[PDB]
């Protein structure tokens, strides 16, 4: 039971860090594909206010285009001369065109230069109303940004029971960035806080993989952390971590 297991967890774990990269590829085809579209542009390069009636033809146009990907949950469409069009499933949160123009993100995703820039649950500052939403953030054409939430947790809590509920549903999983941001906890109780509040000992955050038994909320258990090798610049420098009862492996 002893190198079995971290065996089986770096293969879980690595497996997990692919899929979370696959759906999140898949969100970068379709917003790909929603943004060549002839008509998403048009109004965009509207320089200048446009007619309630216009506005309203295009907010269906948004509606139709972003929000029938079964994840996609709001979408920001914006300029850097004062037009902001957004549309988004209920409850998701308004920004205004002030805390769009001057995000600290911006600069950072014009230096991706057309590439998108994810910001992982959390990690979006000017994004409180739902944290738990990821974020991907893209220049359009020098012209525009595209600011896209998505619902992902349905999505990666499958990927954690299919890649590593195989030995036991006791385990936990967490979505950890490099500065120990939980961002997700599968368990639903961690989320937002700092994993060096609940681990007893140094988790190895950056590793590719690296396990360690420790006390972690409040049970004994073999840690283990993933890092993905998603990280641009510092950037969605995010990491897989499970935490194992060590009864279940004793």
């Amino acid at each position: 039971i002893e190198q079995n297991y971290a065996e089986q967890s770096e293969f879980t774990l690595k497996a997990i860090g692919r899929n979370i990269n696959y759906v999140l590829k898949e969100a970068n085809h379709f917003s790909e594909s929603s943004m060549l579209r002839e008509d998403i542009q048009q109004t965009l390069s509207i320089n200048h206010e446009v007619d309630q009636v216009v506005l309203a033809e295009y907010n269906r146009l948004l509606q139709r285009t972003f929000l029938f990907y079964t994840p996609s949950y709001s979408v920001h469409l914006y300029n850097f001369t004062g037009q902001l069009y957004n549309q988004g499933k209920i409850g998701y949160e308004r920004f205004t065109y002030e805390s769009l123009y001057k995000s600290p993100q911006v600069s950072e995703v014009i230096k991706l230069n057309g590439k998108p820039l994810w910001l992982g649950p959390y990690e979006f500052t000017e994004s409180s109303a739902n944290p738990n939403l990821f974020t991907s953030i893209r220049m359009i054409n020098n012209m525009g940004i595209l600011l896209q939430q998505f619902q992902f947790n349905n999505e990666l809590n499958e990927i954690f029971n299919y890649f590593g509920t195989t030995h036991s549903k006791a385990v936990r999983f967490m979505l950890v960035n490099q500065e120990g941001l939980i961002m997700m906890d599968n368990k639903g109780k961690l989320s937002g806080r700092k994993l060096s509040d609940y681990a007893g000992s140094p988790v190895v955050l950056g590793a590719e993989y690296q396990s360690r038994k420790m006390t972690f909320d409040q049970v004994e258990s073999v840690v283990s952390v993933h890092h993905l090798a998603l990280d641009d610049f510092g950037k969605m420098n995010w990491n897989v971590v499970s935490v194992t009862p060590w009864e279940y492996l004793s």
